[PDB]
């Protein structure tokens, strides 16, 4: 049943139309409309995320992650994320490939089952589908 | 309600699990239930791409499009592209950033709306769900 | 007497102000006025464009040549325009140096006579007149 | 007993001093003095040669290709031929590493058996020798 | 009906056949043709191009300019000519793409309406015949 | 008659399924069929590869040439074999193409008449065979 | 009347000859003297700063930012920053063009109004005169 | 007392809001509250700027320098300011690295004592208090 | 008497053979043979790093650091370590070398005594032992 | 019992403190210590080393080889060393990342069971203490 | 007789030991005692050294350039010295290899007959003789 | 007195019009002139140009030196000759300049004293020169 969604730096600042309360509510119905239980989590702090990484390699529990500009940066990040076992969905609000060329380079994307970016917060719910539908 | 799925070339080859003839019958399920007419198209011909994709700019419709190896080549195939008006999402079956380093770049990706990639054939469903939300 | 225009992929979607059906028809009465006969193509399929470029190296005559994208992606063109012994002349409506960087690299260049790029379709009637007054 | 010569685009401009129709007459022949027979084939188009690259894998026969300026530029057709079963043998008439810079990077080299370039047309012999020692 | 033509350093060399005097002549007798009048200057001196610039900008008058080795290498005097209001034309008398590769690099493209580059001494009366054109 | 095979450094390692002096066995062999006298050396010293290298100009005699990792490396055997006025044929047994990235560039394919790769130890008796057939 | 001067990693280690507390001190100070009152914040943790920009967001408040080694490496940053509605100055304390390539490169410098470097603790004192002037 | 000031190219074209003479106003005026006395010069020639720096380091005096375009390109300018003994601060009054790439680059910031970038014309009346500070 | 020994993220996901645990114990087992004492830390935190280094550089005392994925990417590490004035040692469990590209660049290197990868957690042993020699 | 330590170009100069057989007699009496026999060998001669290498892969005898500059350039050198089957230490004395860049870039680590750089000749005896400790 | 020195940006400043008045003192001399005539010129300018160097093509006279730091940077300098039909001798009197990266590309060594670099002053003397047993 | 004058490889194939025994005739007859005796040495062998090195390293005697290919591509050569004391002339007779690319980088030339190239066989003889004045 249960689906990490783990959003890295500045994603608290959703909204600042859609807050980051507002996602969490959107992801936590949507999962239980497909029989899972998402557990949503945001921090500004690489520890912290690394953290709940570990915790779901430790628990074989796929992930849905943003991790926002460390996307483009963090090698500690991509290295914690080879460990899970479970699938790992890269998730962005934008378009990373329409921005500037640094967006365009993510240490996470090899390592991940796949990725959506572009298609708004509701490329969070369609990766909660594909999760729902390979389990 | 019209949604224009395009695959270039190769993808005729699918299977031989999934068939390109099955892939089709997928798509045109999932676009039913979601209230939606899916219009799948595939060639080995960008002549041909081009022509479906001037149809979709002049009809004002959605495409969701894996130009398989064009994506990577094909600057003709993105000038087509930018004439759309309607949202262009492009998909591709694999995680083309766990491959070859020219597959990690795309002349599609700037133009489009999102990109879905390693998700396999759900990612055509996925992008559905996207356009069907969105309209 | 006789020059071939030859058009590359989305060149028969211009004004979709000027359409192709009317820069042919510019083309042709300017030609004319210069004592030159116009003959104008247009193709989507880089096949196409070789068999043209095939058939005024075999009876030696210039070429105007846009190619579209193919510009900056085909080497098989560049080989097919590397048999014209008469003139060849590049011409882009737009001013490709005031893009993408990709735009800016063109295979076509160095076996070209010379180049026009920026000045609309002007152009076409400019490499009219240089062939005309080196005729 | 089957292989497949398979040339890409400009090839049938050869001698316009051997041309396409004595290369076909000249692979034929030494084809039959090895105890094959060869199936040659020409186009300009892209689309055409994957359909001949497609009968290949599907036949798990053994295919020489020179695919012209597609070499350098064509990730579609490195795609195809990735489906190949049996021997792939590159073959440039012209030594492509004494030429341009962009001459020296091919997609196909690096999913082929083995390459040979600048032997002119008895490269293509050659290589069906390769093939006649190795069934 | 005023034009600037301005040629920059090494352009005094012309024909050191058609020399610097010639060029003049057949630009003013041209633009005469055209209803228009062109003032032709040259130096080796980046200073003093940047002053016939300045001239044009605050004129508002269009200029044609083939800058020599300035094209690829003045910040200066691209910055000089940001300030034009009227239709810049760069013209190169050869095919700077056909050269070195530091020539096919201009500072002055992006911001130039268009580009004549190959054409000889015509491409100066081209530009000349955009201008009448377009006035 | 005189054609060198010259063999670089580690190629005396073959074998340790056939070894180096199989290898000269099946080239004489094929040499003496094909109506030729092949001369076969190999050392891992690159001044003794020059010394070769040197004699076979002195003579103006044909070199097959396998420099091993020096083909990668050495402008030293390259302006050794820019002496030759006889055809220079480059062999790699390996397919260099589909291995680490520096194995892609060579400083002899520049120079050589043509070059051939991962046909194994048959590419030199089709070296040889091209040199009969162009004697 | 409020001005954030913000500090990151290892700026704690100042004099360790002015002190990071005397750095305060003496921009405190000045700040007084221009009729501003400056809030000097420093941390080793990027959490931390991120907080601190997001709150000089939320409150309109100009940014001096000295980031340290984020300067050169933190996108996380560079997109808290971006929501700053008021002024950001980069400060330097040293010239980071006189010393490793690495650190000539800014992830925030296309973000900020504008940047000091290289003219020593001074340099916050006239970017805090530079807001004064402004506001 | 004596500061030179020292304007490169196209900065005489200032406000065609601030003018070049205007600009001399503010900078003497500051100067002068400082007790400085400022010696303001602008040049579009590289030669009267080489000989205004020149004065500079036979006088030992300091230099604020905006060199305009020969920032990015002139290696006989950053010569002639490595003689300075003096401080020398570069200042433009745009920033720099929010425009085009080449822009990111300057010669002389290396061997600058400090630079200050997008402040405006504010700019040049800080580099003189940094000077007035450290006399 | 003391060492530092600093392990950075994730190193405290070891053997989840040997545990972060049982690498500490080895680590304070040869230390004491040797005759010294072995500090060890791990952290996921770069803040709490960066102070174990100030801590170190405030005590000069030598640091062993694997400072894992931010070996790669963190300029403030960097930063702090150049503040050392006893011996720093890199040390890396896997071979770096033998793995993806931009694990072959380290910030650190540079400013390292010396740097052990690839030997395994005997690494750190060889480290303590260099640094037993050199008091 | 046995490793064999190679030493390239130049190191027979140490110290023209230690010399070259000051460290053949260390080694001797650290691998004595260690229970194992150290086989220390140098030679300017590439073919040389090329012997040597391949007599410990024959052997199945563990290398400890420092290369000199033959690890910045040799591909022969990585290709004899790649058919060891024990395991191979690249050692070097300087910390060759605190460098010029060439020197950061090695032929050997990449197939390299470990390096060890920058301890000075004590790096020799922490990589025989890594063998023994391994055997 | 008559050979032409031409000094460009900044070397008037030699000895601000030997000045360039010193200079020419010296080089008359050995042109007189080599049966030649030296005239020597050095300009700030670009457009003045462009106007010796063009004196110098009319008269077919020899050249040894010291271009100072337009060596590196001017176009228009290379294209004006392509005109010389006697030789070109390119001096410096450093070392240029030994210094920053910028200084090891000339415009003019790819078109000079030689090139002497980093043996002082003596260099121009050295021209000299070369030029005296060539004529 | 001494000054030893080492050549790499392939020049022992000079004249195969000048000989290297002619080169060496002249350059002994050179040094007799200007009080200098030359000591010259050939060599196609990397080990015994670094003896050669070695030996001038060890008298402290000068060295013009031809390196061949060795130029371009031996970090050993190099560190080599960055032991000696004495001067370090690098001479090559073309100008490696107008050549390829490769050429162009020299590993000797940062280390060297100065650089003479293209100026033939009298280039030896200038370096002569050179190092008697400089005695
Ligand atoms: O941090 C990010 C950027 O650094 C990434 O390049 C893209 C990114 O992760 C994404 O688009 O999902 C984005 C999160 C992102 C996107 C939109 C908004 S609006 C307020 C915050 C915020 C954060
Ligand atoms: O052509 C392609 C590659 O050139 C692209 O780099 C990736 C790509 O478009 C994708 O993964 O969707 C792929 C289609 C693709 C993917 C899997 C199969 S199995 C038989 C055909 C086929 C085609
Ligand atoms: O295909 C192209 C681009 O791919 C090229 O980079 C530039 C190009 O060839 C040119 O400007 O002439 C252009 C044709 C081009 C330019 C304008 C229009 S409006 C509808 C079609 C169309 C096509
Ligand atoms: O198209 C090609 C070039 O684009 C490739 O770079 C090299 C190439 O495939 C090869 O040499 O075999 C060549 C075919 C080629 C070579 C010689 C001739 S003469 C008339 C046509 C033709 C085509
Ligand atoms: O200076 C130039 C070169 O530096 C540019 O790269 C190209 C260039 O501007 C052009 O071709 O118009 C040329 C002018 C140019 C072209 C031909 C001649 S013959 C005597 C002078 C001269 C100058
Ligand atoms: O040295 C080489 C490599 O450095 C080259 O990149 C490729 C190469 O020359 C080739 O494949 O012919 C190879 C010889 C080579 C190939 C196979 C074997 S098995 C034992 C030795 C050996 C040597
Ligand atoms: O961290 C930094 C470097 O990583 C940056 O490249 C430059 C930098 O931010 C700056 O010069 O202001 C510097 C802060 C910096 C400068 C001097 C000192 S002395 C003790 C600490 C410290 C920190
Ligand atoms: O020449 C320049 C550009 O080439 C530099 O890249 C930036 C630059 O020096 C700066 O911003 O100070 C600028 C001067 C500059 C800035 C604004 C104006 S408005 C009329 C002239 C002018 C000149
Ligand atoms: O983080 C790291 C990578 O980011 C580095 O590129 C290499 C690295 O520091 C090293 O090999 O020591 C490694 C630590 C590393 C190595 C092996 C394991 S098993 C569980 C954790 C872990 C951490
Ligand atoms: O040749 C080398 C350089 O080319 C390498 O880049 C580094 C290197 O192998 C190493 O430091 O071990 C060095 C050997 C080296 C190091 C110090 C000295 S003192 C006299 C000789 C010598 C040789
Ligand atoms: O301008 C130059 C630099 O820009 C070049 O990179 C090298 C250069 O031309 C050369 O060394 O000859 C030098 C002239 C040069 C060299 C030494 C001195 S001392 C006072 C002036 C001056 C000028
Ligand atoms: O080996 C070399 C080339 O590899 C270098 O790039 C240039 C070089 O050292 C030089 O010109 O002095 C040359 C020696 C060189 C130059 C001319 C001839 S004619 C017969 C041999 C030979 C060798």
């Amino acid at each position: 049943l249960i689906v990490n969604v783990i959003n890295g730096p500045n994603l608290g600042r959703l909204g600042r139309g859609t807050t980051h309360d507002e996602l969490v509510a959107l992801i936590e119905r949507e999962a239980a409309e497909l029989g899972l239980k998402a557990v949503v989590r945001q921090s500004d702090s690489e520890a912290q995320l690394l953290d709940w990484i570990h915790q779901a390699a430790d628990a074989a529990e796929p992930v849905i992650l943003n991790a926002g500009g460390l996307t483009h940066t963090s090698v500690a990040l991509r290295d914690a994320c080879a460990e899970l076992s479970a699938p790992l969905i890269e998730v962005h609000i934008s378009n990373v490939h329409a921005r500037e060329e640094f967006r365009r380079h993510s240490y996470l994307s090899p390592i991940a089952t796949g990725v959506i970016v572009g298609l708004g917060i509701q490329g969070y719910l369609l990766a909660l589908r594909y999760l729902a539908e390979h389990v």
